[PDB]
């Protein structure tokens, strides 16, 4: 028993580390086979960052001008390109610690794990989300852009998030592993807006799921309800809609706990109109939506 | 900007876990050099557990007895004895991803990083802190005897625990790597008191630190007070009574933030007094008490 907010084992990923410089600029990169991946924005300056033409800038660099190096051995740069607001830069030595890997575009509401990095080097591991807003709550300083978010499924790493940006609301914006922005974000120093962000309903479920098999069943109520019922408290306060597939994704915690979806949605109504009343699900005092189903059912069933 | 429940890259960690089986059990090793560490309740069956003489157990047991594997590869056993309650078992070749390590034993209120795994595979790492009263609030399930939890500065992993048990209570308890328990707990199946648990003070004040460099300051007000009337304070809400040593190892953030010590500490006897009014604090509608001060510092600097 017991749940945390847990990541994944971050091994297969600290071995593809490395640190890129572009002349006065250095962050982190991800070195996968003869590749090495990192923000577009490692070639401007700190003028050029309020309005990048990065066609232009990145003209005025060849290979030489790109800094991989990988612990202490320096990578030799035989290509550059621009995929998107990633870097490719193609090196002559495959990265013998190259794990499976994937690529991969997570949807909005599923969790990844973020390996923290400095110059190449690991700090720290924890999990997020991916908000319905497209923006994540990490915790990066600068020199951490390059920093990757992934998943481990068996023995393959599926790389799903690239750090490039904290913008001035505090949030955390990026790329997937081709260069794409999650969200409406651009790689420029201009107030960018995120938009409305919601709860991840069918994640607030799952971890009061988790609180059921973990023992916390004090908002438990004799009450049930439907889905245009629950869906109406939902609207009410900034909850995504819950939907039948949400409810199917939901089947093995129900299946585990014997609770039907719907009863523990009329728990989170009751919780909703009332609030916590000082009282604690899971050590926290609120509706916590950073766990998928699949991160429960994984928690809560030992897949390594 | 940001702060979460960070936890160490588990990299040098994961490539020292191993597989270790007695007859019916299996559980988690610990690999380093030539031995291999693990709880020792790994000799007993079911009906042993329940008052276990375990140098009579380990008696009945021999080298072959014993199967450690880590991944494929098949460890040959030319030693075992019992160090207090690990089981340490000389193999007959070095680890060769031995990282730089060290054998600690933790002091109440501070934190590390927990590898869980399950048949010597790792799941997943997460941060916890050895409360006060020796217990853990971790995430473990049958299998996980045997994970470690460990601290990493620049390349040396200080092992600090070995989990052992989760009790009827659903607390986590465990061993130092020579064996000794942290707490008065025992291993064999008997009902086993954990003790009042008290709020880490110093760590609250490092994350309401943390806070103020994040932005998030509603809760700092007009007031300051003294160490005798915040620790009336304290003590009515079974906080620790905060001390001068305490107050030092805060100077940093104070120097960082600009606030003294003791005008924190007015914050949090208004934050004790009134709670939170349905606010939250760092994402989090309760005072958070494990982070250390100097895993503040490392979050809020980039320590690598
Ligand atoms: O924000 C930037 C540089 C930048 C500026 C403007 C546009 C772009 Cl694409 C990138 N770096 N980052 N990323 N996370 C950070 C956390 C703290 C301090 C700096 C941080
Ligand atoms: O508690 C035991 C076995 C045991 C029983 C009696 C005494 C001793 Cl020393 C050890 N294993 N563990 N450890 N964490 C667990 C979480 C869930 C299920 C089982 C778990």
């Amino acid at each position: 028993s017991g749940f945390r907010k847990m990541a994944f084992p971050s091994g297969k990923v600290e071995g593809c580390m490395v640190q890129v410089t572009c002349g006065t600029t250095t962050l982190n990169g991800l070195w996968l086979d003869d590749v090495v991946y990192c923000p577009r924005h490692v070639i401007c300056t700190s003028e050029d960052m309020l309005n990048p033409n990065y066609e232009d800038l990145l003209i005025r660099k060849s290979n030489h001008n790109f800094l991989v190096q990988a612990g202490n051995v320096q990578l030799r740069v035989i290509g550059h390109s621009m995929q998107n607001c990633v870097l490719k830069l193609k090196v002559d030595t495959a990265n013998p610690k190259t794990p499976k890997y994937k690529f991969v575009r997570i949807q909005p509401g599923q969790t990844f794990s973020v390996l923290a990095c400095y110059n190449g080097s690991p700090s720290g591991v924890y999990q997020c989300a991916m908000r319905p807003n497209f923006t994540i709550k990490g915790s990066f300083l600068n020199g951490s852009c390059g920093s990757v978010g992934f998943n481990i499924d068996y023995d393959c790493v599926s790389f799903c998030y690239m750090h490039h940006m904290e913008l001035p609301t505090g949030v955390h914006a990026g790329t997937d592993l081709e260069g794409n922005f999650y969200g409406p974000f651009v790689d420029r120093q201009t107030a960018q807006a995120a938009g409305t962000d919601t709860t991840i309903t069918v994640n607030v479920l799952a971890w009061l799921y988790a609180a059921v098999i973990n023992g916390d069943r004090w908002f438990l109520n004799r009450f049930t309800t439907t889905l245009n019922d629950f869906n109406l408290v939902a609207m009410k306060y900034n909850y995504e809609p819950l939907t039948q597939d949400h409810v199917d994704i939901l089947g093995p915690l129900s299946a585990q706990t014997g609770i039907a979806v719907l009863d523990m949605c009329a728990s989170l109504k009751e919780l909703l109109q009332n609030g916590m009343n000082g009282r604690t699900i899971l050590g926290s005092a609120l509706l916590e939506d950073e766990f998928t189903p699949f991160d429960v059912v994984r928690q809560c069933s030992g897949v390594t």
